């Protein structure tokens, strides 16, 4: 039994991803080697992606794609990339035409839940209270059918890159030009103000069991970039102080979605909290996996060690691929 | 210079092979052949060419990833139809390479290509779709209308594993067969008598509608059996104006909200002056006899034309 782990991506969340994977790395349960993907695309292997790991950026690789592994040492691939490239599907698709498990959802749940407009189609036709909102394509013009405040988000990004807060329809536009530098596709949400955010985490093939209810507080306006990964700037209550019924109503939300979307693996998913009115904000596939991220902390509090929680990933992929 | 990928492992192997007979034949650009065979083995050089003049290609000399040299072409074509073709799986493969690539996306495709994923879209889209029910393995099924059925693996092509289910207790049969090809099924209302409805589009998310074409043939559905003489195209269809407006609109609509690249071939159901969407094709058949090629036809775009610009929307994108 060996493991492939691989961290980095070209995404905007690379430093990111190497942070969760030095966690992973300690505290995995099988052999595991790595690999990273530099920031231009290219592959580090061997002592060269370790390297990277110890000064915590790739900008440069070696071997462009596909890199010169024997896929068939590994019997697991964990795909612990965030972002483009990472969450959405591609790599999750290479996987599946290399005939190898991995860890975490497939193409298809992978693709829909880093989409930030189909998701919510999918989780709105299914009756899963989300924020109202409308797609906007690059080159047509926008067409918001609600008024500021506004939050303007690609559709396909994390960690909070290029999301606006526009209080102002003059502000539109250029919130629309950032937005379309990561996608051909934005979305214009109706801010609530004020919020609370929720997460919770899941784990399983489809039919998943939820983790306790935990909530990030900070001291910015929003959840954003700066905020997220600089250490002590966000603060997670875990459990959350929630009424029991609240805190069944979001596990409740997050294993029907969890389901719906056909998500194998794990997923963090996110919810607002207006003062009772709870949407589903968004599900994260692959959640930051340090040992202090949420994900591995919710499932802490759940009876569920970390380095037990990575053995019961890997299995999770063993068993969908070799029996589903 | 224009890569073409070929064959595959899903059932459509041999139409995969017979539409690459069709696209080497009026490509306007420089192509090389690339055959997966049935094994998932690939095919390389001459030896791909061997595959293509055989009709079928059972076995491969490399494993996937094949020794091919990706730097000496530009645009890959992916006619790979079904599962490990139109699901997204190749689509990121290529992604990771770099290359521009022509069709739909990985988003696109994994979700056109699950019947329960695309109707949920679709339906809160405002797209009409017939009255549906998911199913996974494992769980008992929750069907809220009547028979007859169409029960199918959520992720088939060429009605693989699709049963017409016309008693309540042929459904756990239907549903095992079902499953041995997917894990998630779909329980679809049967509609009868239906008329079969294709059209084309081209374009990268605004597209542009074909002709509209219908398909009428000789057996219970349209089938994998329907064997080149028990199903003929009618082209165009014989439909009075105001459903050939709706079908381009619905076509249009559904290629816009699913961000469809590149082409797709919506299907439609017609059934007591209502219409449904189907399916979205995002890789179609491509022979000479396909619909998808034809109805572009007779729109007045020339087959050699309808390939450039495939080429051209792949580049522009990428
Ligand atoms: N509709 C909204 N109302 C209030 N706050 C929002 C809204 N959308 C986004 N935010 C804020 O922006 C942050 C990032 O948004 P999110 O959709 O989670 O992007 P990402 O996937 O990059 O985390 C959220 O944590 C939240 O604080
Ligand atoms: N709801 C339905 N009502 C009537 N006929 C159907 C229905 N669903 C499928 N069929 C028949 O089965 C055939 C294959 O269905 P489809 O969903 O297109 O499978 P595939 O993805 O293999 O094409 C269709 O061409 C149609 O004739
Ligand atoms: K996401
Ligand atoms: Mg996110
Ligand atoms: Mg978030
Ligand atoms: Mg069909």
């Amino acid at each position: 039994m060996r493991v492939l782990l691989i961290a980095g991506g070209v995404s905007p969340e690379h430093e990111v991803s190497l942070l969760s994977a030095e966690g992973v790395l300690r505290h995995i349960p099988f052999p595991t080697d790595l690999a990273v993907i530099a920031q231009d695309g290219r592959w580090l292997l061997g002592e060269k992606a370790l390297t990277a790991l110890e000064a915590k950026a790739a900008p440069e690789g070696e071997h462009p794609f596909p890199p010169p592994l024997s896929w068939e040492r590994y019997d697991v691939v964990f795909p612990l990339l965030h972002g483009r490239f990472g969450e959405d599907g591609t790599v999750q698709g290479f996987l599946e035409l290399l005939g190898k498990p991995y860890v975490g959802a497939g193409v298809a749940a992978s693709a829909l839940c880093m989409d930030k407009d189909l998701s919510k189609r999918v989780l709105a036709q299914a009756g899963v209270p989300v924020v109202p909102w409308v797609a906007v394509r690059k080159g047509e013009p926008p067409v918001v059918p609600f008024d500021p405040p506004f939050f303007v988000k690609p559709a396909n990004t994390g960690s909070s890159v290029g999301i606006s807060r526009v209080e102002r329809f003059q502000d539109l536009e250029a919130a629309l030009a950032l937005a379309f530098r990561y996608d051909e596709k934005a979305v214009v949400e109706k801010a609530l103000s004020p919020v609370r955010e929720l997460e919770v985490g899941v784990l399983g093939n489809v039919f998943g069991e939820a983790s306790p209810v935990g909530e990030v507080r900070y001291e910015a306006p929003f959840y954003d970039y700066e905020t997220k990964y600089t250490p002590g700037r966000a603060e997670l209550l875990i459990p959350a102080p929630l009424d029991p019924g609240t805190q069944e109503t979001v596990q409740e939300l997050a294993l029907k979605a969890y389901k719906v979307l056909g998500v194998r693996g794990m997923a963090r998913v996110d919810f607002f909290l207006a003062e009772g009115e709870l949407y589903l904000n968004e599900l994260n596939t692959i959640p930051g996996f340090t040992p202090t991220s949420m994900y591995p902390r919710l499932f802490e509090a759940g009876g569920v060690a970390y380095p037990e929680l990575l053995r019961r990933l890997v299995e999770l992929a063993l068993t969908h691929h070799h029996h589903h």
